[PDB]
């Protein structure tokens, strides 16, 4: 039973999964993604250090492979992250001149999005921009450009591909009482009021056991920012309890603007957190109790 087909039947857009050429060419990953998922999300091949390892010298081979595989198999594509502090080459973080960095950032955004224009459903434009107390995270963009780097990034992305949905994303947005959750809602409200084209908030749900229950209140709070969409991505759950996974799915179903869920890989041994067995398929590529519980809940 395909959880993507079942979640579409309930009115959502997709159940997706993070992957890349390394996974699609080994084991049973390709067969499972074909059968059970409706959207793919490159784990590393679209990040800055992979795509622009030297300034103006782009490398698209891995990203091209993923996009072509998705189109051939009828899958939606989400891609990112265009601007964040992870996967960032030193040549970028060493820039100290504001105009130089604005132009570098705009060029990185425009080049990636133009190459795949019309083919990408969702771009993660800005990621992990907030500290745990709700202040903005001090990365090179904030240090050199200032808080305007976020509006500039989204305005540039919107001009490059008006078809794509443009997201901001962060982690630890899983509790409605946590300062970070309330801060991103307030800031996104203000940005949208100023005309900034933020289409979505993506919640990076790398969850500890038992945190699914709190998502039932956190996700509606994120939806109150008034973006056209919200999504769940990078989802995994330590221990992979059915209770946590079903709670996360029910939160999605309860929030009308939540378009879908993307899990953080297929099989446990390929997770960065493999020792906590946090995914929906085990090391033999067999569906786990959590997978069957999602199927049963959606039916």
């Amino acid at each position: 039973q395909s959880i993507d087909q079942l979640i579409k039947a309930r009115g959502k857009v997709y159940f997706g999964v993070a992957t890349d050429q390394n996974r699609l060419t080994t084991g049973k990953n390709a067969a499972i993604i074909k059968a059970d998922f409706g959207m793919v999300w490159p784990e590393e091949s679209m990040q800055w250090d992979a795509t622009e390892p030297s300034q103006g010298n782009f490398n698209f081979a891995g990203a091209d492979y993923l996009v072509n595989w998705a189109q051939q198999n009828g899958k939606l594509i989400g891609a990112g992250c265009l601007v964040w502090h992870n996967f960032l080459p030193s040549w970028v973080s060493s820039i100290t001149d504001k105009n130089t960095l604005i132009n570098v950032m705009k060029n990185h955004i425009t080049t990636l999005m133009t190459r795949y224009k019309g083919k990408i459903r969702t771009w993660d434009v800005v990621g992990e921009a907030f500290n745990e107390d709700g202040s903005l995270r001090q990365n090179v963009f904030l240090n050199v450009i200032g808080e305007d780097y976020i509006p500039i990034a989204f305005q540039t992305a919107r001009a490059a591909d008006p078809n794509a949905k443009l997201y901001i994303m962060d982690y630890n947005l899983d509790s409605a009482s946590y300062p970070k959750t309330q801060a991103i809602v307030n800031r996104v409200k203000q940005w949208r009021a100023a005309g900034v084209p933020i289409d979505g908030i993506g919640s990076q749900m790398h969850l500890s056991a038992g945190q699914g229950a709190g998502v039932l209140q956190a996700l509606p709070l994120l939806a109150s920012a008034g973006t056209p969409e919200v999504s769940i991505l990078m989802l995994d759950v330590a221990g992979a309890s059915p209770t946590d996974y079903v709670n996360v799915v029910n939160a999605c179903l309860n929030v009308q603007s939540c378009v879908g869920i993307t899990v953080m890989g297929v099989a446990d041994p390929d997770s960065a957190f493999a020792s906590s067995t946090p995914l929906l398929f085990d090391g033999n590529f067999n569906p786990k109790p959590a997978y069957n519980a999602i199927v049963q809940n959606l039916q």
